[PDB]
């Protein structure tokens, strides 16, 4: 048992939102509102100064969040555990 690793969502929700400029086919996490968890999505077409649309590939849906919810997929959390290129 004692098997939990909090990783993304930890580094995340700790983490806070910053600037930065979103390009297309780009991958990044999403923070849901109604839910506490953080989904990956790919930068489908940027709407707004603020608004942005995001493939959730991982599950399947296609969404637009806002820039203040997405966050930038941090290496660290896509290699977590044993790293190997």
């Amino acid at each position: 048992g004692s098997s939990g690793s909090s990783g993304m969502i930890a580094a995340y929700e700790n983490s806070k939102w910053e600037p930065v400029k979103w390009e297309n086919d780009m991958h990044c996490a999403v923070k849901i509102q109604d839910k506490n968890q953080w989904r990956r999505g790919q930068i489908i077409r940027m709407v707004t100064d603020t608004l942005v649309e995001v493939l959730l590939y991982d599950v399947g849906v296609e969404l637009v969040v806002n820039v203040d919810c997405l966050r930038k997929l941090e290496e660290n959390l896509k290699t977590m555990g044993r790293l190997s290129l």
